[PDB]
């Protein structure tokens, strides 16, 4: 029951932290003094494992793409090391508790999709994204972890210029988060780097569901994934953060792939955003539309479908302190989103200097002042972000879409 050393490796075959592949097994070990999980490799895998090594020497790092530390082969076996990591993202959402872990799920998905984009920039798709081969760190000195993309087995690298690849060339991933274009009869579209999106979009909702996959319960989800049947039960359609998740997750799910976001757009969605750039859209928004006319493009597409966002009258939805302020040297419109966003922007441009009573029933810069509004409209922020991307091609706009 003792220890193997093959070279700079060494590990107990006791601490297995896990199987797969047929065969490979996934030791905890020792390398140059440091913590390392081990990968032990059959000869029939000596091939794929040299290829995928070969991958990531010659490619660029990136925090939150896993790094090799080193190789090691004997006669029998050959063995790869990376730095030990905490967990799985499954097995932190299986078994940490989210009530004190505050914005930390979301900065894993956003740190996944940072790696992500990485790896497309490089021109490499994934082809296997799932909560199982996501990697969380040890903490750091500050207690602060980071995820890591790992599994490179069914990854690709294409040619400079090639869109696609081929959907016959490999196994399609693995059954629950496959792309539907990888498995559907009728495909007259080969896959691209929109496979990672659509398996990224169930990780997002798994992670914020804590378990739950958009496609249902594991046995019915790769034949609802080919009807199209998904269901964001535990996103309200009424709560602010829960719309901006719903329109985020919904696109990167689409059945279409050419509908999918890019890994780009999504670091750009405000799923992502704090409260503070938030409120700094509003205000970017007033200001880019204050004398734009009302009979204009940008302004006729923000008003429309806008008597819903404002619940028909946005005046007669906010606090009484807010409302005997508004009246103090202009009119609004309580049908106009414009005017909403203006007496945001007025408000905010005007805040020290506003009574004590309308400061206390707004909140404090930045933060509950925002909420103030998103909290009562909570399709204020979604219906702006979806019009507003007529100006998603200027400079001003450039911190809330990805362009060029
Ligand atoms: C299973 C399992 N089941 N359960 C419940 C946990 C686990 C698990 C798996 C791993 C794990 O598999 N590691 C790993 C290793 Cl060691 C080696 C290579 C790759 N991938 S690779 O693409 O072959 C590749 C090839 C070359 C260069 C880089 C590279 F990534 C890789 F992903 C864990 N690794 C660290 N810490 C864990 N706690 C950890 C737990």
């Amino acid at each position: 029951t003792s220890v193997v050393i093959v070279g700079k490796i060494s590990f107990c075959p006791k601490d297995v932290l896990g199987h797969g592949a047929e065969g490979t097994i996934v030791y905890r070990g020792m390398f140059d003094n440091r913590d390392v999980a081990v990968k032990r490799i059959l000869p029939e895998c000596f091939s794929f494992a040299d290829r995928e090594v070969q991958l990531l020497r010659e490619s660029d790092e990136h925090p939150n793409v896993i790094r090799y530390f080193c190789t090691e082969k004997d006669r029998q076996f050959q063995y790869i090391a990376i730095e030990l990591c905490a967990a799985t993202l499954q097995e932190y959402v299986e078994q940490k508790d989210f009530a004190h872990l505050g914005l930390e799920p979301i900065t894993l998905l956003q740190q996944t999709t940072s790696g992500l984009a990485h790896l497309h920039s490089l021109n490499i798709v994934h082809r296997n994204l799932k909560p199982h081969n996501i990697l969380i760190s040890m903490p750091n000195a500050h207690g602060k972890i980071k995820a890591m993309i790992s599994d490179f087995g069914l990854c690709k690298k294409l040619a400079v210029g090639r869109h696609s690849f081929s959907r016959r060339s490999g196994v399609p991933g693995t059954e629950g988060w496959i792309a539907p274009e990888m498995l559907s009869e009728d495909c007259k579209e080969n896959p691209t780097y929109t496979v990672d999106i659509f398996s990224a979009g169930c990780v997002f909702y798994y992670v914020i569901s804590e378990g739950s996959h958009p496609f249902g319960k594991s046995l019915q989800r790769q034949a609802n994934i080919l009807l199209g049947a998904c269901s964001l039960d535990c996103l309200h359609p009424e709560k602010h953060e829960d719309v901006i998740a719903r329109e985020l997750i919904e696109k990167m799910i689409a059945m279409d792939p050419q509908k999918r976001p890019s890994a780009k757009h999504v670091l750009k969605h405000p799923f992502f955003w704090s409260l503070e750039k938030q409120l700094q859209f509003f205000q970017d928004v007033s200001d880019r539309i204050e004398k734009e006319s009302l009979d204009g493009p940008i302004v006729k597409q923000l008003e429309r479908g806008g008597r819903a966002v404002v619940k028909m009258d946005w005046r007669e939805n906010i606090t009484v302190p807010l409302q005997t302020d508004l009246r103090k040297f202009r009119t609004y419109k309580g049908g106009s989103v414009r005017d909403l966003l203006r007496a945001m922007r007025n408000k905010k441009h005007h805040y020290r200097e506003l009574p004590a009573e309308v400061r206390e029933t707004l909140g404090s810069l930045p933060d509950d002042f925002v909420c103030y509004f998103t909290s009562r409209f909570p399709h204020l922020l979604a219906h702006t972000y979806r019009a507003m991307e007529l100006c998603s091609h200027e400079r001003l706009f450039q911190p809330y879409y990805f362009h060029e």
